[PDB]
């Protein structure tokens, strides 16, 4: 290709806000989005807190008719997608609608809806399943409903790669544009796994923090007292656009997407190898894709989930890739504040990466009181750090050892 | 790119067989794979038949330890993937494992496992959820478990685009190889939605045939008495390989993958527009990708699900794209025999497309007794038709109006 890809529009729901500016304000203030869960009774569970979207009003986006048919993960993905498209200023016409597609994924999809239809099935039999159960619960219906609501006729699909989803969604959408199969893609991810099955499922694996006494301190990536991830909900969407297309309509450009890498660990179903060899291969692939040397990276938005094995692997991988420069770049985990948004994590963190470029500021890793053995990089502990950022990398790693990296650059 | 992509290995579980040769034998004989469902009691449901995989032994592939942790859709996907890799003859080493990835998707994933964990949750509370619930049920764990079992460290992901899944999986894997991010990909899809939630879910939408009296006649694409699709299970995987890579190891090449197209209808959540305008755009995209004129296509493996709206739309789209040549090509739906394998449909049908090329034979559309108004193409009614096939197209269309087309060519 010679086709450059830029970001023209962003949208988000997160535990820190109902839109990108409100969430980013929270990020730069070191605010926690984590609180006891209000929407179900978790008094019998080992983890009773997480990152909820607070005060979401679906009727800002959808009729009550439409919304009642859709699982919350679809509601969230559509909210982020609609926010991003509005933010971009793009006008969809007959001249361009075939060139505009969508790639919004989810890691687990409509778990709450499935749980509710299961209850109906078991209590009252299969005729009590909703007729809207399938199209309201399956992962590709963020892409599907968005394309229908906006008349988008370009490439229409959905990734599901666990915690990597939102990163792969964005990366593969950028490939579509570079290849010429679209001029614009709305890409990202959404998740709402905070139901009994979800919390129970992650809890049954002993994967979650159980710091119920201080939920805001629970997510502490690279801290020696970390004890598992914090489950969070929400969504992130970006409008990706071919550069000449964006220039021709006078779009506001946030940043350029210059590289995308993937790898597989081929190691274990849930733990990475302790040296993060797969993550290293992934990061190198993304830099090679971008035509960048490691020394050109200024900011890493780490995956950094607050797990024992995961966090130290990612340090090892950054040291392996970056060598001495690993001590010059700034690296932080915004999951310290947002928790782990699962399929949406990579989408929200890409947005935070783009804003780090816009605002020339590395967001903090809050709660990093006692860095663990070998966690001796600049992890932007405690407080946001204004600094020079030309290039920002964002990593996501997922169950199965599936890895993704995005590389963004200031646009000039 | 200049990088050509060829098919070196194929694997399948279907209602017609436990491997590709057994299934293909069934296809060319016009055999139905549809029967009353045996593994649950459907006497209270409106549809009590479907296409099951019969006599599957997971212990040919996995230990009983491993297998008990995985939903049947994962079991099936791994079986097809292992069959394809074995079929290819490729040997994985340290020199190539970073260049070999996987893209196996699913439309709905681990529904049976979810249903079972829901029962445990409701009866006995969240501590009775399996610790293996999440990694045994999520869609990306075919990719994940395969990469771990074979040591594959290339691009590792999963599509979920409803009935389009297996087509998009193959197409996007081919893009990986063309782009240079892999030399080999194992790609396709798997599905096992035959549980109460699944049958109940599709039934609640009145989407399924209810011809319980003659299950083998239920799937009748383009027949005027068609009354909905037939739910089927199974999987299909292909080993896609860069041409020089395949040549250098003396691989047996089945066919070349020359084009991949996508589109969105942007019309309705489950029905296509009656003129199949989206499908037409998709097919044209795939031919444009392949550098082919419509007149070069000899065989279409139609999506052809046996629904009222879907089947006639696809006829309209073929007539729009192909013009007079629409009466020269042969087009058939193998779902007449296999039923609708959902996320796997496009993967099995790609395999049937490749074999149509190998064997120079268009598989039949069985049950096409009374073609509906305007269904006046060569639909290979009743009996397989030996003929010249240089180019074979395979379509898949999905909920949300998501479309995909693959174009294969005899390799010379
Ligand atoms: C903790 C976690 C995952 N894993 C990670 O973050 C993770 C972190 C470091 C290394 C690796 N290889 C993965 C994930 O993929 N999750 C998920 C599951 C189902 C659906 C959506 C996400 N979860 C919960
Ligand atoms: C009947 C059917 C679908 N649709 C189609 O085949 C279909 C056929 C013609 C046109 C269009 N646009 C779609 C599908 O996407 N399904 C699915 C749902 C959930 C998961 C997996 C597949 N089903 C059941």
């Amino acid at each position: 290709s010679r086709r450059r890809v830029v970001i023209t529009g962003m949208g988000m729901l997160s535990p820190l806000g109902l839109d990108v500016p409100s969430s980013w304000e929270g990020i730069l203030a070191g605010r926690s989005g984590i609180a006891p869960i209000e929407h179900m009774d978790l008094s019998a569970y080992s983890t009773r807190f997480g990152g909820s979207v607070k005060g979401f009003n679906v009727e800002e986006y959808l009729s009550a008719k439409e919304a009642r048919k859709l699982d919350l993960f679809i509601q969230y993905g559509l909210a982020a997608s609609f926010q991003a498209v509005r933010d971009s200023g793009l006008e969809v016409t007959d001249a361009n609608r075939e060139r505009i597609g969508v790639s919004m994924g989810s890691g687990i999809g409509g778990l709450t809806n499935i749980e509710n239809n299961c209850r109906s099935l078991f209590e009252q039999g299969p005729r009590r399943i909703s007729p809207f159960f399938v199209p309201g619960s399956i992962i590709n219906m963020v892409s599907g409903f968005l394309s229908i609501h906006l008349g988008l006729q370009g490439p229409n699909y959905a990734l599901t790669t666990a915690a990597t989803t939102g990163t792969h969604s964005i990366g593969m959408a950028a490939r579509n544009i570079a290849y010429g199969e679209a001029d614009v893609m709305v890409a990202g991810g959404s998740e709402m796994a905070a139901c009994g099955l979800g919390l129970g499922g992650f809890g049954a694996a002993r994967a979650l923090s159980t710091r119920n006494d201080e939920p805001t301190r629970a997510s502490r990536p690279w801290d020696r007292d970390r004890d598992g991830f914090v489950l969070s909900d929400g969504s992130g969407a970006l409008v990706l656009e071919e550069l000449e297309h964006a220039r021709a309509r006078g779009a506001r450009i946030y940043a350029e997407l210059v590289g995308f890498g993937m790898s597989g660990d081929a190691f274990h179903m849930t733990a990475p190898p302790e040296d993060g060899a797969g993550a290293a291969r992934c990061m190198k692939n993304a830099l090679r894709d971008a035509g960048l040397d490691p020394r050109q990276v200024d900011y890493i938005n780490a995956h950094g989930t607050s797990t024992p094995a995961g966090d130290i692997a990612e340090i090892a991988a950054v040291k392996s890739v970056f060598g001495e420069h690993a001590h010059a770049l700034s690296m932080s985990s915004t999951k310290s504040m947002t928790g782990h948004l699962l399929g949406a994590a990579g989408a929200v963190e890409a947005i935070f990466s783009v804003l780090a470029l816009r605002d020339q500021v590395a967001p903090p890793t809050i709660n990093l009181d006692n860095p663990d053995e070998g966690c001796d990089l600049d992890l932007v502990a405690h407080e946001a750090k204004p600094r020079k950022i030309d290039v920002a990398l964002s990593n996501s790693f997922g169950f199965g050892g599936t890895n993704g990296t995005l590389v963004f650059r200031r646009f000039a």
